[PDB]
């Protein structure tokens, strides 16, 4: 019964998880200066066009909006993939404050928050099969900063009063998560993994360089979720974010010079 606290957070995720003490664990800090520009790395297609969302759940520790990945109708391919990787849900971390919240971080720095687009390859027919391969999933990061509103944020922002408590969920129907996209797809790819438990080492990062801006009104009201459910002591849902992990014997690859 794990989480982000002192007593259960992922300082102790390793009595459970032994390979929270692996090789290739994420979040890691991204140090840009030795992060070498790669000429192989093939262009980034994100093809968001025919998606289909379905739901929002709050899952206890984040909430997901969830889509229809029966087919291929929001893919991501190019970079550093091989094959073709279909969208399955999207999710954030966040702080109790603006100056952290970020799971990744680049020279040092903590973004307020931190989207995570979660997509499996298609060549492992599932997502339950996905996270058990190396390559089994690819999970685009996009950093989040204190500013000017994001417009294509404020559907997700305005339902998530009816999701308040762990284990409810809302339809969701017609977001277009192309609107949570900055204007650059320029990346940084390295090997990793999930960053809660079980923790599995399946995970292709490609995260952006260019943060979106999202208004303080926005992430204030990510932290009104609640961790707990419904009837029980209020744990407001913040600080779900793991620390750097080491880098341990990885390469960080830049798609940009
Ligand atoms: O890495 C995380 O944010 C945790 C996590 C946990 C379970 C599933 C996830 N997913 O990527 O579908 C992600
Ligand atoms: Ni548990
Ligand atoms: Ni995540």
């Amino acid at each position: 019964h794990w989480g982000y606290g002192k007593h259960n957070g992922p300082e102790h995720w390793h009595k459970d998880f032994p390979i929270a003490k692996g090789e290739r664990q994420s979040p890691v800090d991204i140090d840009t200066h030795t992060a070498k520009y790669d000429p192989s790395l093939k262009p980034l297609s994100v093809s968001y066009d025919q998606a289909t969302s379905l739901r929002i759940l709050n899952n206890g520790h984040a909430f997901n909006v969830e889509f229809d990945d029966s087919q291929d109708k929001a893919v991501l391919k190019g970079g550093p993939l091989d094959g073709t990787y279909r969208l399955i849900q999207f999710h954030f971390h966040w702080g109790s404050l603006d100056g952290q919240g970020s799971e990744h971080t680049v020279d040092k720095k903590k973004y307020a928050a931190e989207l995570h687009l979660v997509h499996w390859n298609t060549k492992y027919g599932d997502f339950g099969k996905a996270v058990q391969q190396p390559d089994g999933l690819a999970v685009l990061g996009i950093f989040l900063k204190v500013g000017s509103a994001k417009p294509g944020l404020q559907k997700v922002v305005d339902v998530l009063d009816s999701i308040k408590t762990k284990g409810k969920s809302a339809d969701f129907t017609n977001f277009d998560p192309r609107g949570l996209l900055p204007e650059s797809l320029d990346y940084w790819t390295y090997p990793g993994s999930l960053t809660t438990p079980p923790l599995l080492e399946c995970v292709t990062w490609i995260v952006l360089k260019e943060p979106i801006s999202v208004s303080s009104e926005q992430v204030l009201k990510f932290r009104k979720l609640n961790f707990n459910g419904e009837g029980e002591p209020e744990e407001l849902m913040v600080d779900n974010w793991r620390p750097a992990q080491p880098l341990k014997n990885r390469q960080i690859k830049a798609s940009f010079k």
